[PDB]
């Protein structure tokens, strides 16, 4: 069982090197360890979705090519269903490089292929009706205005994970959504503030009926309700960050769970928090996503702390 | 028709990310161009042989993994013999990260698992005796020594592509060869000396029935025959180096074919070079090796020029 939550967007196979020192130009870095997984923000959110004990789809765009069949294969041997992926044909199907050093700090050399996305996807009512929420993030964004106004005229929690992209994007999503998780940056650019805190007025006032959160990694998490400009605050769980990588997807796609189970917000935030923390003490992305067994235990003893 | 050469060795998935700027640390660079090519040593010098008229085999080994299925595809779409290519169970195929700046300054990520050439591979007088010549690099040392000496007590010319390796491993296959074509580093590192043409002497004297080159890339060609201390030199032609990688290998396999084929020394030196500079003006590792009518027009070009 489980609620099902679909999931909107990026699908990229990462290759992830693990190297001592970062390099600093030309020549030759050995790494001790290499990790090819298919995530991606809403591929991540979706995957978190799955083992967090929800049933996850993700409507996304490969190319008809090799690392398409990959993507499509890890992804649905990771729990998602893959059935409503989009094969873009002549498109090429994105690809990173990412290089994690020693202190868990990265180079990416994203490859990106805006075919992928150029194409209408259908989004109809009846096709939304069977999720009990919907996320979205940045890449696909007419795909993604289509579903979150579809979700909401539904009555279904339209979470919009709102991370790094033009501010016109941004805004023409925004709008949309019952609920946005912003990033510390995207939601910096957004408002033109330097502290998340500050920030949080800004976004309430101008999406006044509008679930608004802003993470900050270790730093925690800042929320405003619908209709109240209350701003909440909830501190998270301290680890050592092996990995980051994935952090914010794993949190996304708790909240939007927690969400399609109709969990109260700080109950929400915190369970998102934890899995967050959780995966980020793993090396390798989205892979160090928890189960939802191992997130509750881990947020009883640290709501215990002292 | 055409002479068959085999090739043994390398076989490696590149991922080749054009950048204008090399990256310094961490944080993202954005590629303009991102080619996925089937290379390495010997595959790219199996592909250069096919290139310029010739038949060419390759064994290597890839792993039972999706990077192993599109090795096997690309180099036997690309007119490489790929029907005795090894599929190493449990190993993973080799892949690597090149990053090329506007500059063709390179960063590589490789990632390599000794597991792909753990096992022995047959290596039969019947089995060689189909071939006219055989070529090998040092990825692959116990079955590159098995496939020299059995092509030398055959009559053929057994060719060793003396690239970078440890010392002992460079040592190992040399006094097997009939033919060694060493790169400018892996010379410097075998005979301890700065300058090209005083590696010549020492190298003649350590194998002095083996024919003996060393490519110096732009900077030309020093070579001995076997039983002669002579040492010959042939100047390269000049072009822009857009892209250096896979150059040597182009040579190799060019060189290898021409040895096939009985062309005199001089000549073959010749040949090796222009195509090693053609493919030197395209992005794109072996991509731009060119066809042996490409080769021959640009070399009576060159050999006419004032
Ligand atoms: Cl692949």
């Amino acid at each position: 069982g489980g609620k099902h939550v679909l999931c909107v967007g990026a699908a990229v196979l990462d290759t992830l090197f693990r190297v001592a020192d970062m390099p600093k130009g030309e020549g030759k870095v050995l790494p001790y360890e290499v990790l090819q997984i298919a995530e991606g923000m809403a591929s991540s959110a979706a995957y978190a979705v799955h083992r967090m004990g929800g049933r996850a789809s993700l409507w996304g765009a490969v190319g008809d090519d090799e690392t398409g069949t990959r993507i499509l294969r890890d992804l649905s041997e990771s729990g998602i269903d893959t059935s409503g992926m989009t094969v873009a044909p002549g498109a090429r199907s994105a690809l990173s490089t990412i290089i994690i050093d020693n202190r868990g700090e990265r180079l990416i050399v994203p490859f990106y292929d805006h075919r992928l996305h150029e194409k209408k996807r259908a989004c109809t009512p009846e096709d939304i009706a069977l999720f009990d929420a919907v996320l979205v993030d940045v890449r696909w964004p007419e795909l993604a205005l289509d579903v979150l106004t579809v979700a909401r005229a539904l009555g279904k929690p339209a979470i919009l994970d709102g991370d790094v992209a033009p501010v016109e994007t941004l805004e023409g999503l925004a709008p949309a959504a019952t609920h946005i998780v912003f990033s510390e940056p995207a939601a910096t650019r957004l408002t033109g503030l330097e502290t998340v805190k500050d920030m949080l007025p800004v976004l309430h006032a101008r999406y006044p009926q509008t679930f608004i959160a802003v993470t900050a990694g270790p730093a925690g998490c800042w929320w405003t309700e619908a209709d109240d400009p209350t701003v909440h605050f909830q501190t998270t769980m301290q680890v050592e960050a092996v990995d980051t990588l994935a952090a914010g997807d794993i949190f996304h796609g708790t909240f939007a769970l927690a969400m399609a189970e109709g969990m109260q917000s700080r109950a929400a935030v915190r369970l998102s928090s934890v899995a967050a923390a959780l995966k980020c003490t793993v090396f390798g992305g989205r892979i160090g996503a928890p189960t939802r067994e191992e997130t509750e235990e881990a947020m009883r003893q640290w709501l215990e702390r002292e």
